[PDB]
């Protein structure tokens, strides 16, 4: 059983972060995906829970997670669809 929980910021804090979260959900939304959104903006616990499990207190709201592990981030995911690599990060070639 493999799930997908993308992190984001509902309340939003910065003015640029909104541009990132939008681009992320934009692609997924257009793809008509049924993934959840683990927004840390809800509870502060998610903030100190994501940075910990992520092993990096420099990350950002946009973070792709597969269940309970660090799947990727904004740069990665976005850096994939660009060259059509998104699969290598999503399906990882499960043909």
């Amino acid at each position: 059983m493999s799930g997908l929980r993308v992190y984001s910021t509902s309340v939003t804090g910065s003015r640029e972060i909104k541009s990132q979260q939008s681009e992320v959900t934009r692609i997924l939304d257009g793809k008509r995906i049924q993934y959840q959104l683990v927004d840390i903006s809800q509870d502060n616990a998610l903030r100190d829970e994501m940075r910990a499990l992520a092993g990096n207190p420099k990350a950002t709201p946009p973070q792709i997670v597969n269940g309970d592990q660090y799947c990727g981030d904004y740069e990665l995911f976005v850096e994939a669809v660009e060259q059509n690599t998104l699969q290598e990060f999503l399906k990882l070639a499960l043909e």
